[PDB]
């Protein structure tokens, strides 16, 4: 629009949802269990990568990546590892992107004090 | 918010929608050029219907009948968050978006409730 | 079912897709090829969610006031009937999309009484 | 409606959304508010599509060659009934979302055909 | 590609979606472990849906009466490549992709015959 | 996947399509022509960011990143001129978006070489 109503929180529930699948994956082995636990995964990483893009484009401006120089790696890094995690079933791989998206959350609100 | 059941529920996802409807209807106030209210219409459309999808997600997906009995007026508050946001798809007036956030306020309240 | 509101509900939507949940489900106890089973799990995931959606249309955009009054029962039996298109959902069996349309044509039947009077 | 294939077919699901669009015209002409006009422009725009979508799906993954040995008019028709829903979906005139329900009434009547024989 | 009628069509996105379809298949074959296997199934099933949509509109929007008069034999290579599609979306021989995309490349001859 | 089938092709097509509707919106000025157009055009211009996100995310790798310095500002830019495209009438908006494409077509057609 824009209207200017951005969170990574959004970034965040969805990347919280891959890794609390992927923690479900270790406690079935049921086959029909194990396929939808993927299918969804695939879904909300994807859903995940989508928000973290937006506020890339969107929300950050010529100015936030003058004073954060690494912003622009940061965002990229942050979409291969939610990529990582949603090709794994391991849960090391969502918290990765939890913990990408984290340092973008606090680049976020640094910019709107 | 989508049964596996994996078990990630929060209503900032409704929220933080519903807080868009509302920014732009304040916005549609400020500036009458046609095609700028046509995008202004549109992405409300949209961000009005993925809220009112993700207060649907947590009353069928989180809440339990353990719930629906220790508070017996949630279906009622869900129906009515659910029209107040229909109320704010239709209506620029910033009023209505408050409305429905203020209903997904009280939904909030009772979801955090639920997590103690 | 967009809300504008245009007037043109029908839980046939609803249960068109709750039926392709429970042809899925039969389909899977037919054919144990992984790809196959992979592909109908897909599927019935998609089929099992716009079921849900068209349900909770029913229930927020057409359902009003005075239905709710004088169906008391409704608004359970729409939170019940999502939460078994959920358990469909989650499973092969199909007596799970079964129950499912079994609740569709309990809400099919209230739908069709409020369009009377 | 899936190509799994599940075997769950309907052009009610074409007809409910050519429905929308023609109540959604028809609203159109009753309410001059700009916003009100927009809206009921997004929302034709997106039941439109979804209609031509219900139309395509019957055709390419419900008719068979068969159907189309006995209905040769069959591919015609339901290129017609594509380009009307297209009409219909560029036009405030209720006249254009009949002439699209016209044209799926049609493809009702050949399907419910091949459902017996 | 959605009757504005803005007149932009390519079949290049039927084709890309389907090379894609290809892609994932031959993919499959090189690796067994089931959750590759699981996403590779779901990808395809998107591509594929995706590729018949693009052919679809080609089919709706672009072609005219005329070129169903020059060309009689169009409506059926549509639905036989619709049909090849569908047939590539349950099969993970990369060989049902290239049929796909063998019926996509006479439709795109047709098309680009349209535009000269 | 990856399965590794890319080409900015996808986000051409689409920002020609932003394009070819701003054209479109100066020679009919029909209120119902001109929303369904604004309509119309927002989904495009969405699209095509989405396929620019997708090349940058997916597709671009470090060793592209290291090679070509200027990518990641020049990828941003390219979703920051859709966006400006999708707010605009203005043909010469949707040509802009267009130009920037263009640029990344050109490097990605030279890391497949
Ligand atoms: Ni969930
Ligand atoms: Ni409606
Ligand atoms: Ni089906
Ligand atoms: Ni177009």
């Amino acid at each position: 629009l824009p209207c200017g109503v951005y969170d990574p929180a959004q970034a965040r529930i969805e990347a919280e949802s891959v890794k609390a699948v992927q923690e479900k994956m270790a406690g079935n082995d049921d086959p029909h269990f194990q396929t939808r636990a993927t299918v969804i995964k695939e879904q909300r990483a994807e859903l995940a990568k989508h928000h973290v893009s937006v506020l890339w484009s969107d929300y950050f401006k010529p100015p936030h990546f003058e004073k954060y120089p690494e912003l622009h790696q940061l965002v990229n890094d942050t979409l291969k590892a939610l990529s990582a995690a949603k090709g794994s079933k391991d849960p090391a791989t969502g918290q990765k992107a939890l913990d990408y998206i984290a340092q973008i959350d606090k680049i976020f609100w640094e910019t709107k004090k």
